[PDB]
């Protein structure tokens, strides 16, 4: 728990036809997405709330590849560049609805938890529904930005409390989100479901630091240069030789950038997602 590994990357070995997807689904979040049939890559888009001012859109969809998709808005409701002493960074315990399918001792970010728990009851109460509706076993989780944390968070919440658990969790420009213990209980309970995808000098994978007790799941694929479809495994927690041997960039640029041949330009991206354009 807590160390980082120093062992080599690898190729990536991930379905960058779905990751191309996944990010067309959360780039959606962006945009206003009560549109009736509004179709994403081979996704149907068939439910939304939120807004991204008081909680974050969440869109559910129905793929063929993914099954039911929940895609996690990431817009700015608070700040992670901001004064780290702020209330929104500490570290709490798992909420009471799931603090019993956790390890003693594990630790959330308030921010996001917080963030999370406010959609948590409509995201479970619409997924079951879909999941009848369509006779759909998968459910697939989706995040970009703050929303891939409360995404994060979500894919474990599905896996401990649902029927069925999680399919896959497709998370984008990740910023931690608990502690080594959440983390190392993240890679044993959907270690084989996890994708977080980063995109060149992204800084939000950075934050929270790990000098706050914060550590990342297992795993991620870094597409270097920024864009490009050039990209590596860099396995195990906090690989020394991943995101920190390259400057980060201190804006959204990145962050907001091509993601295997799809946008995630955020609010000023594209509307409707378009997947595989770029
Ligand atoms: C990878 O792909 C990304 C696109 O998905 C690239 O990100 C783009 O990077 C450029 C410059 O590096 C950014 O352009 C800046 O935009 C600001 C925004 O403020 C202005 O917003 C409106 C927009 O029309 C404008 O009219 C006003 O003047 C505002 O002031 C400008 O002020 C700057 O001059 C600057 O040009 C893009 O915004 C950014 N796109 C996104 C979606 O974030 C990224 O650079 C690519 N990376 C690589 C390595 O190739
Ligand atoms: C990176 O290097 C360390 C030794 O310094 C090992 O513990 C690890 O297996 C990896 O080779």
């Amino acid at each position: 728990r807590g160390g980082s590994s120093t062992d080599q990357p690898v190729a990536n070995p991930y379905n960058t036809k779905e990751i191309s997807l996944a990010a067309g689904l959360v780039q959606q979040t962006y945009c206003d997405s009560t549109e009736n049939g509004l179709k994403i890559g081979d996704s149907e888009l068939l439910y939304t709330m939120g807004e991204g001012y008081a909680r974050q859109r969440v869109n559910i969809y129905h793929s063929p590849s993914l099954g039911i998709a929940v895609a996690i808005e990431g817009t700015n409701l608070f700040s992670l560049n901001s004064d780290l002493h702020d209330a929104k960074f500490w570290q709490e315990d798992p909420n009471e609805r799931y603090i019993q399918y956790y390890p003693k001792g594990t630790k959330l970010m308030h921010g996001f938890q917080q963030a999370y728990n406010d959609l948590m009851d409509d995201i479970f109460t619409a997924v079951k529904k879909y999941k009848k509706e369509k006779n759909e076993k998968r459910v697939t989780v989706i995040g970009h930005s703050l929303g891939a944390a409360m995404g994060l968070l979500c894919a474990m919440d599905i896996e401990l409390r649902m029927d069925g658990g999680l399919y896959k969790t497709y998370l984008f420009g990740l910023p931690r989100l608990g502690n080594p213990t959440f983390a190392s209980f993240v890679d044993q309970k959907i270690g084989d479901k996890f994708h977080s995808i980063i995109n060149g000098r992204d800084w939000v994978p950075t934050v929270p630091p790990r000098a706050l007790g914060y550590q990342h799941p297992s795993d991620y694929v870094w597409i270097y240069p920024g864009n490009s479809t050039s990209a590596k495994l860099y396995p195990g927690q906090e690989n020394v030789h991943g995101i920190l041997t390259v400057a980060r960039e201190f804006n959204n640029d990145d962050h907001q950038g091509i993601y295997f041949h799809t946008q995630i330009g955020a609010v000023m991206g594209e509307c409707p997602a378009q997947v595989g354009a770029h």
